[PDB]
């Protein structure tokens, strides 16, 4: 049929893929090649004028990476996809394709840090100005728009305390004033949230996280309309960042994404159990998780997301020293700064990533001294709860 | 000892590599990982302040890719290396790290086309102006410099007719006026030409070509001083292009580069034989190759390069139709647009890549109707000559 | 702690694995090496006398493949593991290590065909005789034992009609007469059945099927006591079959097995729904599935297996021509002879694999003209049922 | 044309390979798949009766590994090839396919040790007897043949002292009495020696050594007539050893073998220089190398081999303690037991591999206390000579 017609789990498995026409191989072959041969001089010009269907060099396009791009276009309900070297490269290829000297961007403040440096330092050095706002208050977005504004940029849920942004409302706003809305959907995956279906124009992900899911690939993807994707490919990728994905990396992420549905169901079932345990514990002051009915935006969460996610933040009694003790006493959870792997990962920003930042500066950035972030994996939830209970008790 | 002390062939083999300290594995392991675990909260902050020796996430750095970077630093005689997703990404990470709105660049006109689009369209859209000149005349370089000029950019040899640029003379010029010189050494590899030893500040390569050598990796490398490489890594890569190399790609290129010396000796021995054959053939009007004593810059070539290279251009009698016939009649050489593989590759720009460009426009770009470009491989030179003789005879 | 202490899902994730001691890499590195270097002459003899802990050459042992072997030892509750090139190599390395000229084997008749050729042709040519029996009747096993009998060999469930063998009862029998029991657990995986816990001495699997799960690796594993595994390694592998697993293949199977629990739960949930649909359909004469209470050995199944599996056989009304029509009319299920992949696979032995065998010969081998075998995947069960209903209706 | 018509270097590059018909990809794709899909029930039976051209499962055959097999068939001038998991598996698949209970084998004594255990212990346990002789004296081969003799087995050159066997003379002998001759050509590669052209029936190699050449693959190949290769595939591989090669391993060895000609020329040029240096050194008692005119079989070497190889053995003054000191004092050569890598490898059997064997037993096995074996790599020969001179001087 057409893969766009089956159920969502059937699409995760089949979309963008078929048996190799030449041999019947069921697995997508790894086309680990730099160049592609023509059968005549005429076929050579046909392709080079983009008139012919074909490949020319991998930096431009490849059969392996084309399969991954078509799969993720189906899952997010967009026209076309484009793969990239990193999550960062997906966001920069995007915004450097759209913007030029004299343009303006409105951005959420609560976004990924490497993204925050690109927007606050690199963009202004090329003539592109950025205003940062609290995107949980849609009126702040409206008040910062200018006649020069080309793009509005948001993430949801947002780190470190998992606050939300009302995608449908923000899209309407940006579009009223002739801007595009760009959403980073890395935290949720297309299994749990679909920003294009709520009005967004372009969606980006680090596949490094849940879409791959196995902790062994650095990569990104951009999904949107065909006429935007063509410019992102033939200008942004080709003539600006040079951030292409390797064919082996595309094959590993096609392999990881086959299990996306069954991994997201288990991540989210395990995280709800662990968040209820932490909510009842007398040494934990706060628990930030969208699935708990005390979250300040619980009802928006219930309309916009099909599940509440695999990430939890929480605050331990006793501040900086207590969080340092808790982290040093886990024996099953692993200390690391990534997320979305099959193993449970834990980190304590105040004593780890943000140790050089000044207390009152982190504080205005949402990061208290006792805040711990947990990426819940696929282990038995009992075992994770037991490791947490033991480390909390010691710490406190 | 110190790898910087052995002969050049010994360095190609050993530099940047050692047996795995943990197991004795002779091959560099493939660290195909997205993240790295800390043993305590304290080790986590140590590394994050860059105080500690270690890895954090692969986008930033990885043990596999660190080996490739250290090897190529040794071979070019530079302080440090930085690997990247493509040849394009090496050049863009470089120039976007150095330049900002209001700066100026002086560039050769005879450069790789994707590089020509980045410089003529993308840079001016960010506030960075570029002047193009004929770099074989060092006076044109001098006359275009301005008080705003940060960088001079050259390739040598240059495509499509293999003209040269006097690296030592151009370095002196740029430095007199306080600019940096950036050289693309893709065509020669560090086995045949060493731009840092002649005065250049930074060297870039597509490893896609000879450094890998096997037609199965898209990649780049930048070599320079440690204080420039640190900024290219922690700002250009991390916060601008996001163009990191995958660890599998770094491992394949470490494997390919082991044979660089013996491949470059054979490429260059085969190309001199084939260029002498073509020079004596009555249906060939011109032969462009640095090893023929009739090349207009033969003596500069003899001082700056240790061998004359594996690439040849040549013009066939009868213009456009004759070149189309010749290309369609080879049976051993393959039609393709890359170079530096183990197989011999042939292309005819006028009927292939540049068919949509207007005759008189290509002409001013050095490309006549009869020009063919040949990348000589590792086959028996007799067999390649026989395939050429047969196709020329038919065509003409 | 000790991985042998956590819950089963925690073990699937963590057992046999840890962060790389040298770098902190979370993913097991790929040690794609043929040899290992010594630091002195003395360390060289230490290892060669097996006194020292270390590696020597990969055919013998490797850090990547050692991780997979230790994981699967934990999951089956055995002392040690040994990886191999194929499912076949696991069974042959096993039985050629145990047996010699003049020995005897008692085997089930209902086993995998390539195994049936090794036992009926290759073994007798080396002096080793084999008696085949119906292993669902434990008295037939007892009546075939001889004073020379070293090994009893069984599979359960068994193909093509999914009959069972009572592992606990057969172990007791073999042991009473001083033989070992060897069980092929390929169909169930250690998530659903644990033969060593019921009395078996040695368990073998093709990892090609569910343990890998992704249709991209050919491989096997043998699990047992350390003193048997040492002989299988240093004699059977080293001096008889030479069937070692590559380190890349071990890394892909470690990656696939991370999801084993969540894949087996979904395979088995989807297969029960599809088997109930087929049981109610008027054009299907029989349905063979252990989860249906009409299976002749339902209660044994309920004691020995934790779930009923992802495989179903069934007979369509109208014999040979009807089965050929049904197979040619599916549009989502794929025609192929493997099983345990993420995609649903279908086959019709009478018109496909066994077309050259004589009707009455196949018949005595359990294979009727209308028998179809289905390997249920991870797609939406509604979509699979709809594709079956459509193809059955046409066929019939 | 037909690849069988070009020169030898052209064949190393091109034979068995072509651009992918479906996409034009120049590199052979990696078909990393376990199964292959049929388009109808009829195509399924066609292939299963071996009537149709196609693949079924990788254990049996694969497009990647088929390319490697066809290349090596061309290079050795045989009809067909068959790839395998290890060098050992190539030899065992071979001899277990040919022989059965009651048969006899005549073998050289001076062969690889793992091969010596298979022949002296495993074969007699299956009813197959073996007589060992000194194959440098063709009369000993003749005197051991019996009416039961099916196969004669030789290696040349032979380890540890590089003595030779006259292939043409031994073939004539075996054939006079109706046996097959099987030659292990691992030490030479098909670039330097071609046993099928001198009368041998079957040739085997470990590709682990020179054919791969890069120290990162364990593998083997068997080359012979099509009717022998078919039985080795459909019976020996399928029903006896199960020793198939993975498709990634076949792709790495296709990539390594592209440089075989240029690597063997440099290995052999470097080894002749190093063997002349050692021949003139007053602390070295003997030098075994086929290229020195004092080798006892120099003239046979000059007729049978096109170059003299990359391996050297030599004896240091002072016996066991002197060899232990020399090995512990090299700083560029690496201590290891493999050979044929791009790095120079050294070993001292008496203090390393054979430390547990009794002095007088090793002695009868050709191994004196002072014997060192050197595998010469691709480094600068000056650097290797300097490292040897320094270590010899200290030792002595």
């Amino acid at each position: 049929s057409d893969c766009r017609t089956y159920g969502f789990n059937t699409q995760i498995v089949h979309a963008g893929q078929q048996p190799d026409p030449s041999t019947g191989a069921l697995s997508t072959p790894i086309f680990q090649t730099s160049t592609f041969v023509f059968d005549s001089a005429e076929q050579g010009a046909a392709r080079f004028a983009l008139e012919e269907s074909g490949y020319i060099f991998t930096r431009l396009g490849n059969p392996t990476t084309d399969a991954l791009e078509k799969k993720l276009a189906v899952l997010e309900r967009g026209e076309a996809g484009l793969a990239t070297a990193s999550g960062i490269s997906a966001i920069t290829t995007t915004l450097l394709t759209l913007c030029q000297q004299g343009d303006h961007i409105v951005s959420a403040s609560a976004i990924y840090g490497c993204t925050h440096a690109f927007l606050s330092h690199s963009m202004p050095k090329f003539g592109i100005n950025v205003s940062f706002v609290d995107a949980a208050k849609p009126e702040e977005i409206r008040a910062a728009m200018r006649p020069e504004t080309k793009v509005v940029y948001i993430e949801t849920p947002a780190n470190p305390t998992l606050s939300l942004v009302d995608i449908e409302t923000v899209a309407g706003i940006a579009h009223q004033q002739g801007a595009l809305l760009v959403v980073d959907n890395t935290f949720m995956s297309p299994y749990c949230q679909q920003p294009l279906q709520l009005g967004a124009d372009i969606v980006v992900h680090s596949v490094t996280k849940y879409i791959n899911g196995h902790g062994d690939v650095i990569g990104g993807i951009i999904v949107g309309k065909q006429e935007f994707i063509d410019q992102a490919r033939f200008v942004g990728l080709k003539d600006i960042t040079g951030g292409c994905m390797s064919p082996f990396n595309a094959w590993l992420t096609l392999r990881g994404v086959k299990t996306l549905g069954i991994r997201m169901e288990r991540h989210c079932e395990n995280a709800l159990k662990i968040a209820r345990f932490l909510e009842g514990h007398p040494s934990i002051t706060r628990v930030y998780y969208p699935g708990l009915s005390s979250h300040p935006q619980y009802e928006l969460g219930q309309r916009q997301m099909s599940l509440p996610g695999g990430i939890i933040s929480f605050e331990i009694a006793g501040g900086l020293e207590a969080g340092r003790r808790m982290i040093n006493s886990v024996e099953l959870c692993l200390l690391a700064v990534s997320l979305g792997d099959t193993e449970t990962l834990i980190q304590h920003p105040a004593s780890m990533t943000h140790s050089p930042v000044a207390p009152e500066e982190r504080l205005k950035a949402g990061i208290t001294d006792g805040l711990i972030r947990l990426s819940v994996g696929l282990e038995d939830p009992e075992d994770i709860i037991n490791d947490l209970e033991h480390a909390i008790r010691k710490a406190t």
